[PDB]
């Protein structure tokens, strides 16, 4: 392609709002343009780069038998009851009414529409295993889009479902996805790891989370040194082997304790170690107030709390209910109130906590004596340093963003939906449920995050919009345009040529190819009379001066040794 | 792809509210799946399809500079109330709301979104032309959806949109989309006309329709032997030459006509020919009421109507307002209504009409005399015979499907969004906009009711989801299923192979390949043991005795040869 005739709108300056590397360097390469908040345009380069990601999706989904189909995004509101997501979800399910006044949602993942396409028609177990895969835009109303296309409100997903006659063969499929998504990552130049996720509140089933690892990543990866142990630190369990710091028990007493907001305040005020504070913190679990105790060193871990009780239906109370039950809370109240502390409380005696009273707080409160802890468990986030719950060793952390999951469903939709297939021994039983996605868009973003420099991104190879970019430095030059015109035919058959054909200023040219990012450059300039150009490599800097009768065979070795 | 892995739920039986052979097919063949009216699941031979209908047009875009993007579905509304649109259009466009009470369009079409993309970005003439592209799920809530992926309410298109200095530029590219589209539907197997389509009540400007030739078609084409004329009976003049049929003036006579409705009826009552009766409808105009008058043979062209008056807001009226303002309906009446009549009512005198009176019709009615007709004009369809509006002969029709347009747009757009360039001469000048588009779930439709016989589809070459069907008669016999994986495994490099290796009756595998409709056909079967198999053409129905060391040959000869 000419690229007179590519809308590249590149920017002189990035908007202050844009923190993540990977969204200014989108905006600033001309890549993307926002429509409103989480929902953007793809302009040309972006959309080579998604076709070239979409394509090596479409060869290692065809290499395990995952099979292509496209679903629609309008979904009518009685599918959705069915499973019953359209009353269990809220605001984050975009919902809208046709000309009939009949309601759809819009789809934000498709277990329900899928389900429906293959319930009586998957109908023998000697049909089975069966999976499906779509890349499709979804919806979803996030509270807070942000990083561009990282968390948007429209963005594309493949998405994957499969269907099985019985464990052991969603057991395989999974395998297969689980090793799919491997390829997928390290082929598009991600460094991806996949990571023990959490199952849900309620259920207990396998899955993993692919992260890419990064510095902006909103996840936490909790990591061993010793064994092949990688979980979210959402799911990291804690175990707890005793190690008691008891002292002499004291008598209860209230204590002033002026402009003391946090637990790290209230430590410097008594000139304690934080760790010695124990922090009480309001949560509202399936109607019922309850308080959960923590170490002022430790902070809550809302997931091991839904897991631990069984129910989504967990948060904090609300200023206005915490004021109609009970300043800094505690546990010393005249009230039927469950009382639950971590673990790692039961280290401490003469506990200080807030008074439930503004302006101060309780000294040497004692277990037993001034309250009761009614269960103790894991309720916080392991620390950096502390020891695994596999026991292979310490605790590493490393930051990540979450490309992808893979989640053994089971029959949740089957048996709501009523899919069933006739079983070996002729009897009916729920279709075995399998479902894995990747964020395209949000992958695509995971890219350039790891791949990129100061003066722009760099490309990879499998991703690259196009291979070669030809520049000529000044084509009112007969010599240098004339060449130019004759390389990119000569190179645009065998690779994908960007040629930089326009009249402008060389030095606009060289920023725009910094920021676009190709592996390769070929600079036609004031030694094109001598046949000869110079090729600079993107991702060194490189630069050697090449005559034309060697520069195929010289672009063709660099491009083969190109990651 | 071995069979066994891949969805495809074909039909014993199809119901009965599916009319469009291509619909019923598509249905039985197990290549798409209803969600609701006018929604669909495109399964996976269909998505294959589909992926082979988007690289061809691809291809034949970046052959013309049109480069792909990909633009959002969801659009806030803010963008539809500067084009006009949000107001103009009314329950066909989707609407819907966000979390926090903000309204969007769901895209129908990109108009506002494109131009929002290129306003301050193409900012010069040295970066014009400009011609954009994507394939992207459009949602329109049609009043009768029908025909299944003829007209959905959400559907795949292709649209395209150019960016100009001048009008010679948009000619140029108007010309390559003309041509390109012309390539496109060649290709896919599609016989198509491009047509003179109507230009929209208020614009003049050059439009052009794609029309698949097909008995299903709802969109009649009139044409010439002559020369190249082809326009839409929409759009195509009845010039008139003066004929007149007149007798000596009679007697205006009310006349009792029980149980008569129609032209027709009156026709036969009164013993006299069809064309000698005059029809009265009544339209409203901008609010105005009209009369439109039109002989028993004729029948009156709305599109006409709406160019003539230039206004969309035109509809006839309701069952009440035609109450309100007055049986059969006639001109003469004592009331302030302006009366237009289609030219060819001069031919006749004694006109015959309704009374506005149930029961009755008057006889022997004149102009002048009787009532005043306004304005005469061409204000009906053109009859097949009839001599063409160039003056190249007679009037010929046939059906067609639209399966594209393009549109010359102008400034439009960029005058209501403000999206200008500097002109040569350092002025600002409001973008000159082309748009095109091609219906891609429609084309498919349309390549299956151009390729298809009594026993299923008969893909063309080009979009065929598979080239060969390989089937074992019986896969339990050995040396039937080793051989049959040893030609999978041989013919599954150089062509994309459909491997039918189910444990299912040999007439169930010979139906199911006949609905599916891959070109060639290789059964493996009783003389497998002697290394022949039988070669079958999906087109024709011939079959052929092959043994396998002549079977790549014979293969990629018939394969070649194929359309
Ligand atoms: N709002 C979004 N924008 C872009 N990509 C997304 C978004 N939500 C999910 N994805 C991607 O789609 C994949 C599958 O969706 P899903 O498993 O439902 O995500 P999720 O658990 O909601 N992730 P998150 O919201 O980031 O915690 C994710 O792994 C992401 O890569
Ligand atoms: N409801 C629909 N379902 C499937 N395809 C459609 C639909 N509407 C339009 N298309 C296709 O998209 C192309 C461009 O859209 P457009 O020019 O807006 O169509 P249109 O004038 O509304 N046609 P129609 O509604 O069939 O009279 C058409 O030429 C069709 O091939
Ligand atoms: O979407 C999932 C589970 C899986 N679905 C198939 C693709 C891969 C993905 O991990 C989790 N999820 C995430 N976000 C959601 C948001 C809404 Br709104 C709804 Cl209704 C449902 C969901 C929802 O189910
Ligand atoms: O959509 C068009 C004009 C052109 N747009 C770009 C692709 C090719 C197409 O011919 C005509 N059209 C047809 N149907 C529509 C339905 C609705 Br609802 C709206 Cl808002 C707008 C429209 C509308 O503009
Ligand atoms: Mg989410
Ligand atoms: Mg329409």
């Amino acid at each position: 392609m000419k690229q007179s005739k590519v809308f590249i709108p590149t920017m002189r300056d990035v908007p202050s709002e844009a923190e993540a590397q990977s969204h200014r360097l989108l905006l600033k390469s001309g890549l993307i343009k926002q429509s409103t908040s989480g929902i953007y345009s793809y302009l040309p380069l972006a959309t080579r780069v998604l076709n070239n990601i979409t394509a090596i999706v479409r060869q290692e989904m065809e290499r395990i038998d995952s099979v292509e189909i496209l679903m629609p995004a309008l979904q009518q509101a009685e599918l959705w009851e069915e499973s019953g997501r359209w009353g269990a979800y809220g605001p984050e399910l975009m919902r809208l009414q046709d000309r009939h006044g009949r309601q759809f949602a819009l789809g934000p993942t498709h277990e329900e529409l899928v389900t429906s396409i293959v319930r009586n028609e998957l109908k023998s177990y000697k049909q089975l295993p069966m999976t499906l895969f779509q890349i499709q835009s979804k919806f979803r109303d996030e509270k807070r889009p942000r990083f561009g296309l990282l968390r948007g409100r429209e963005f594309i997903m493949k998405d994957a479902y499969s269907f099985h006659a019985d464990e052991a063969s969603l057991d395989q499929t999974y395998q297969d996805m689980y090793q799919a998504y491997s390829r997928i990552f390290e082929r598009v130049g991600i460094n991806a790891r996949p990571v023990v996720a959490d199952s849900g509140a309620i259920g207990g089933s396998h899955t993993h989370e692919f992260m890419a690892l990064s510095a902006i990543g909103e996840d936490t990866i909790v990591y061993s040194k010793e064994s092949d142990y990688t979980a979210n630190i959402e799911k990291a369990e804690v175990v707890y082997e005793p190690n008691h710091k008891h002292s002499t028990v004291q008598p209860l007493e209230k204590i002033e304790t002026p402009n003391v907001k946090t637990a790290q305040e209230l430590a410097d005020f008594l000139g304690r170690p934080v760790d010695e504070i124990a922090k009480t913190m309001i949560f509202k679990v399936d109607g019922e107030y309850i308080m959960v105790l923590v170490r002022g060193h430790h902070e809550i871990n809302d997931i091991k709390l839904k897991s631990y009780f069984g129910t989504d239906n967990i948060e904090l109370a609300t200023q206005d209910e915490i004021v109609n039950l009970v300043g800094s809370l505690g546990p010393v109240i005249d009230k039927e109130i469950k009382i639950y502390a971590d673990n790692f409380v039961q280290d401490l005696n003469n506990l200080v906590v807030g008074a439930n009273e503004d302006g101060y707080h309780l000294i040497n409160v004692n277990v037993g004596r001034d309250f009761n802890v009614d269960e103790y468990g894991d309720f916080r986030f392991i620390l950096e340093g502390e020891k695994l719950s596999d026991g292979s060793g310490v605790a590493h952390f490393a930051e990540g963003i979450e490309v992808g999951q893979v989640f053994k469903l089971g029959t949740k939709y089957s048996e709501s939906m009523n899919a069933t297939f006739l079983d070996n021994q002729g009897k009916a039983q729920p279709l075995i449920m399998g479902c894995y996605g990747i964020g395209i868009s949000r992958t695509l973003s995971a890219i350039v995050e790891q791949n990129h420099d100061d003066n722009g991104i760099v490309w990879p190879k499998s991703v690259t919009p196009f291979d070669l970019h030809l520049i000529s430095i000044n084509p009112k030059k007969d010599d240098q345009r004339e060449l130019a015109d004759a390389l990119y035919a000569e190179f645009n058959t065998k690779f994908d040529v960007l040629y930089d054909d326009r009249q402008e200023r060389a030095g606009v040219k060289f920023n725009d190819a910094d920021l676009i990012g190709l592996p390769l450059r070929i600079v036609v300039g004031k030694r094109a009379s001598e046949g000869i150009v110079e090729v600079k490599e993107r991702l060194t800097g490189d630069s050697e001066e090449v005559h034309i009768d060697d520069l195929m065979t010289v672009i063709t070795n660099k491009y083969d040794n190109l990651k």
